[PDB]
């Protein structure tokens, strides 16, 4: 588009030097196009739309190279420069001001089943690959284009398929989930209202893992946030425009006292948005939330809504010894022909909900024991009546170092679960 | 207006040019409208207000095709520039201060009786729709049209009367309440004094009753406040803007450190925030809704804490019963669900908060619970 | 002063017109007059003044139609406008500043018996009713019209004098020191250095009548806590009175003291230059119990004052009872008329 | 000086307007005086200086009714407003610029034996009081005037010396202490080296002396602190241009710096941390001994306990209310306070 710029701003100077000639020499020679005609014949050209009609939004060009809307202003003056040279900052602006005047209203495009990739648009209903197209409004894009893959691209006579494999330790189920997750990272329209834990001590490939998956999508649309960072001042601000979020380790047994804008995130949840001393707004974000730790945080809340988000994944693989290679995170999983094959099989994957392995199931049950003690006691504990005997103080906090009620909210047991009345049977060793 | 305002832009330059040909050639072509003579047209042919006189108020403009007036300073730049599009951003800021010097000052009109919609003004006293009249001053208005609803909407044999059963657990108290909640979410002009508070965990439809509120009255028109950050710096900012404000989520029994603003919030007493603008002093009647498991504690308890709070009970399981996806990412988005909602809800009666059974139960609850003196 | 203004506008720019014309044809016409000019045509036909020489004061101008001088700078950029609309925002604070560099200095005045009213200034001295004038500085006012009466307005039958004892207990001494609470709220332009608190119930609705009988623009909400941050004060300017809902069961005693005294104390406005300025409007805080007192001083128990809340307190009296206006008439002349120069001490507490 | 700088207006607009006259009619009518030619005709015709060389230091002019130096901006461009008025705050922020670059830098007169007042300024050494000059350098003065007195006001029938005597309990040295105690707070120069401390268990007309020693010094020229918070960041930042510091009631290696003469460390809001010499005295009242927990030689050699104990705790509220406001008794104290001369405090 530089050339039909440059075109058009030097047929435009002449018009304007012919004018000037025919008008006699008044004054100075013209030789910058005004800011109003600049943007006149940028609005004829190129493509330039405006998101919404709140305060002060940035106009957004689509690039038609890229396939996408920008609302880089860098890159909306350096189309400016391309069609005046000589329009300082300040023209610029002028220039991208009548741009917001003129240009029509349109929303970002949303649908769950179109996902942006370098090739262009893949539509997921269609199970097809659309080329780019300026109805389709989007801001961002996969980093990694989408090429059809028939044979699986070995570098050094290393298989992608059977590392995913080596990884899982050898489980189909763990796989599966793992294909599963890539596809739920790649899709920034669509939630499953689930939150990814990757789970594993020592070496196991966690972070090699996600370092797959922030090279197969692109490296700027992954956030980075761990779970106990969504509370604090100005960290969702990072949230905004990222395809997924990864938090690269979070602390062990880290206390999440406010998990409120955690949830949010996690579900399709609206939630207040705040900027660095810019005007916050409220948003709803997508993203899915992906997180590696050893061990498994425990929350405050420890209800229901929060057992019911989180998902386990087990890296029980380790490669503390000789049998690790570093090529394999340096170089293997930067390989081009791997991420295209890797976003190939997880973008044709389709499915409506994940499949929970049962090793994620068991630590599922495991956490839930950890973080309340009270379904805790009850899977220790394998009569009906006696209230005060069962109670015990949560039979001395069933060995946990746990801290108890006072026999009121001890209760709440038979909500996990004592069937209702003897009138006379109602540390220890001891049911 | 954008041809009106095109055909004025055209005659007043061919009349300045007409003048400066006559008048010889000392001005050089003008061909730009002055800032104060753009202020002129705009004003005669225009409906600019300004809503009171207080130190930098923003001028507010009537959209004709929308019925409510804005204070979006984008929109008046964009009129503006369709009367005279060579304007730049200080151009268009001085013929937005002319027209700020130079219009009158109405207050907006806050009548409980008067509400809002896309297809115009519905009034309560008489019950019915009234076009769209600069007379009337609003700053906001429902995304959702009022039509004449004569049948209950069904997609995929899912009924929106029979969703909102399952949600309350078949009791017609509790329905009743949560249409009087629906009707109340609309009217942002009057406050029923009660906090509504979704009580329940797991499958609940809490989140999804939520998210149907939000798309009958409009996303846009909507904020996420949270009740524990009700005051704080640059908070507060854009609440005023919206009808209402629901917070999605609570943790659970969580402490609060300043409920005195929330009590002002919720009761309608009277302080606004923004970037480069000064506090500004304005009472709140917008409703105010929160979704939680238990009913958090608060310091200040006492007979106007209890009273002035409602729980809803949401004690629907839906993990265990197969959940529908498509009940809250699709089918509440549906615009004929949305408008029967709407017309169901505004049709109906308000005088006060029908208390159901459950509802009282869960009250007692938290009261022996929050104070144990009682218990 | 409107027409006033456009007349005078006019007719300088006529003058201009001619006095360019008799020159010959140099240059443009000049049609804008000058910012110094139009400083001094205002500084000539209106009354703008400045109520201290410190650093960065505001200009105040006096309203004809309220009475009172105001340091808005809208309505005097309007006035600007009114007399020269051609002028930008740079050019009004141009001529703002002129104004700013030539008016005289006069201090607000501060006479307990001179109260503001919509209709007049009250004098209790003589105990009557007098038009506006500029000679008298003052920066708010009750938007409660002040009117002669001789009996008691009733609305469906209810009496304000025996709702307010029925708040009260029942006893005169505490009537007695409601309605000198009365008096003491609605002067804006001076201050006996009383702090008033609200202690408890029927305390919000009392809250609201005072908040009705005073204009509401004239009420800012603030809370004694919340007096000390950045770019919070600038809301008292102009205001007859500050009440507020403190925390129940929550106390600094730095600015609150200041305000609650006629100190002048370092108001500061966002983009614009910190200046000192001195509020007289009078405080009320609301809660439930004793406040804190963290200072522990006797001189706290010395400036502030306590009002006893303890009744058994019904939608009615919310709405269009209290913010009816012969009822807030009645009790303004009421508390008015009350003439007293110390405070009461109620006999229920 | 209006009327000085409006006759040295339009005198050089006239000026200005024959040269443009003598020079052709190729200057459009130059009728706005240069901020150069401004800035040169204040320095000529005014006394304006600079207090020291540090970044940003804001010029000060030379009141001659008020007879001190200021640095309001406003007062300066009332007085370039009267020199030409047809100034915007830019060019009147030239002018300024201007006169910056011009006018010679002066330090502060801080010599312990001078103090200013309302009427002039009093040297100890002479004794004597001297007419405003602007070659003394203040920033600030007492807003009493100083007065030659033969004897005691009264109001309603009330002396002061009596008053002082009561709450004193009658006793000659705690009057001749307090006396001293006056003294040392009016003079911002100078310390002492001694934390006055009063103690009682009540009112006693401790109350009503601070604020009658609060009202005898500037409104201004008076902080409030108590000991508990020195230590306490941005506190310090109350003390930047105080003569005394004096609380109320006390419900510390800050507290012993700010006693005695040696640098402290203060701190501002958004701006870099710098250390400071504080010459104000400290007078502090409360109710038994102050609350300290580091008893050591340094403290207990800093303070000093003034008692206090009447049956003012009459409560003296009319002495309080009015007769502390008058100008009569003001003058009366300041001036038996600036006779009094000392060395040292004596103890009780
Ligand atoms: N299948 C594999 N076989 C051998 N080495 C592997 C394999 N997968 C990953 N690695 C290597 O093992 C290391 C994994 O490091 P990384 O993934 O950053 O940390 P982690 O194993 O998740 N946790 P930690 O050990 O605490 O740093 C890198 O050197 C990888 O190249
Ligand atoms: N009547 C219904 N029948 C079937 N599924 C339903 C029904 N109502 C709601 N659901 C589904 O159940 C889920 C409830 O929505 P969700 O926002 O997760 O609830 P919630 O109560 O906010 N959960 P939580 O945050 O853990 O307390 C959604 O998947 C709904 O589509
Ligand atoms: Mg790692
Ligand atoms: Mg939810």
């Amino acid at each position: 588009v530089k050339q039909l710029l440059n075109q058009l701003g030097h047929e435009e100077r002449t018009k304007m030097e012919e004018n000037w000639i025919e008008e006699g020499k008044r004054g100075r020679k013209p030789t910058t196009i005004s800011p109003i005609k600049c943007a006149y014949i940028l609005n004829e050209h190129l493509t330039f739309i405006l998101f919404d009609d709140e305060e002060n939004t940035k106009l957004a060009m689509y690039q038609f190279d890229e396939g996408i809307y920008t609302q880089n202003t860098t890159i909306i003056k350096r189309v400016i420069s391309y069609l005046e040279p000589k329009h300082n900052s300040n023209k610029a602006d002028e220039v991208i001001y009548h741009l917001t005047n003129m240009v029509d209203i349109k929303e970002k495009t949303n649908s769950p089943y179109l996902i942006p990739v370098k090739n262009g648009v893949f539509n997921r209903k269609t199970k097809q690959l659309e080329s780019f197209t300026p109805d389709y409004i989007f801001t961002s894009k996969i980093d990694t284009s989408y090429v059809r893959q028939d044979i699986v691209p070995e570098i050094n006579g290393w298989n992608i398929d059977r590392w995913i494999e080596e990884i899982a330790c050898n489980d189909n189920q763990v796989v599966k989930l793992l294909w599963q997750v890539i596809n739920d990272s790649m899709n920034g329209n669509y939630t499953r209202k689930k939150a990814i834990f990757f789970v594993g001590d020592g070496n196991n490939g966690k972070g090699t893992f996600q370092e797959l998956l922030s090279n197969v999508i692109g490296y700027s649309n992954i956030a980075s946030l761990k779970v106990n960072e969504f509370d604090e001042r100005f960290k969702l601000s990072v949230l905004e425009g990222k395809t997924a979020v990864i938090g690269d380790d979070v602390p062990v047994g880290v206390y999440v006292d406010d998990s409120s804008n955690f949830k949010s995130v996690v579900t399709g949840d609206p939630v207040l948005v705040e900027f660095k001393n810019k005007p916050l707004y409220r948003a709803t974000f997508k993203c899915t939330v992906i997180q590696s730790t050893n061990g498994m945080p425990k929350f405050k809340d420890k209800t229901g809504g929060t057992l019911r988000r989180l998902l386990i994944v087990p890296f029980n693989a380790n490669f503390n010894g000789i049998k690790e290679n570093f090529k394999i995170k340096e170089d293997y999983i930067k390989n081009q022909q791997v991420l295209e094959y890797v976003l190939y099989k997880a973008i044709n994957l389709d499915f409506e909900t994940f499949d929970i392995p049962d090793a994620s199931k068991k630590m599922l049950e495991v956490f839930k024991e950890d973080n309340d003690p009270v379904y805790g006691f009850k899977v220790n504990m394998f009569r009906k009546v006696p209230k005060y005997i069962v109670y015990a103080f949560y039979k001395e906090y069933c060995d946990e170092n746990g801290y108890n009620a006072l026999s009121s909210n001890k209760f709440y047991k038979q909500f996990e679960h004592n069937y209702w009345t003897d009138a006379q049977r109602r540390r220890i060793y001891n049911n």
